[PDB]
């Protein structure tokens, strides 16, 4: 099935993101606010234990990540996704690329934009309006996240947590 | 801070439950199909370490639980809650029982009844229609769940996973 690896921030940041997600993010009812660490992938069920297996080691050789949120931004015109930008760090970069090693082997490691999505699947007009009111909305939040979660997708598209991994 | 401790069954069972929750369960968009936690409670988010310790240990002396779902039933006329019934076991009972000891001690129960909700907060009439449909609708599913999750409630009522515990 489909697996995903993400970071779930403090609820203060989840609530913040949800105050906007409730109206502009179809994923609202699919998964809590989050920061993707690896593009979701397909993995064979009996080839999962080694998965969890590798994630533990990646986790053990890492430390809690500091997340400095500084502004709202978009991926347009590449994608009408609006999000809370997170200042990229070498730590974030290293974990992301490690998630493309071993049994999560390769095909990648890159231009990684750590972010917390607050809106997507927006028409261009939809997008202008939101980015508009969302531009004059300041944001200055910083925190440390000490774990990441492995998830799998349901038939309805939602995501369920399989295992949590502590950092360091 | 609100916490809940629950079991997330296989994808196959969640999807089955969701095919009904999508229609009849307000929790549909708040949390994936689950088998309750022990009742949810109000802990001081800052004394969450104790909690996590006590849980890790309870999980230590437990074992993967077998869930054999036998049918759809209801808690009427106490609550118009329609659910999928799991066969009660000493194991589920013992673990439920251990979730009310130590720092999680407080006044427990009223019949712990292993279940997965597919419908709730229903009017008497809609409840009558759904039970008439599901009560005799066949269901035979069996699986072994090897972990439980601790989660906390967001402002919007949805629940996010804080930590996962392996049984054994």
């Amino acid at each position: 099935m489909k697996y995903g690896i993400v970071l779930f921030p403090s609820k203060k940041l989840q609530d913040l993101a949800n105050s906007y997600r409730k109206r502009y993010d179809p994923s609202y009812s699919l998964i809590p606010p989050h920061l993707t660490l690896r593009a979701s992938f397909e993995c064979a069920e009996e080839k999962a234990d080694q998965l969890v297996s590798h994630l533990r080691n990646i986790a053990k050789e890492s430390h809690p990540l500091v997340l400095k949120m500084t502004k709202y931004s978009s991926f347009a015109p590449v994608n009408n996704v609006i999000y809370i930008k997170a200042e990229p760090t070498e730590e974030l970069k290293t974990l992301n690329e490690k998630l493309y090693t071993g049994v999560l082997a390769g095909e990648q490691e890159y231009n990684f934009v750590p972010h917390v999505t607050v809106g997507q699947n927006l028409s261009d007009d939809e997008h202008s309006d939101v980015l508009g009111q969302l531009k004059m909305q300041e944001v200055s939040h910083e925190e440390i996240v000490d774990r990441f979660h492995l998830l799998y997708q349901l038939e309805n598209g939602s995501w369920t947590v399989y295992e949590t991994f502590l950092l360091g």
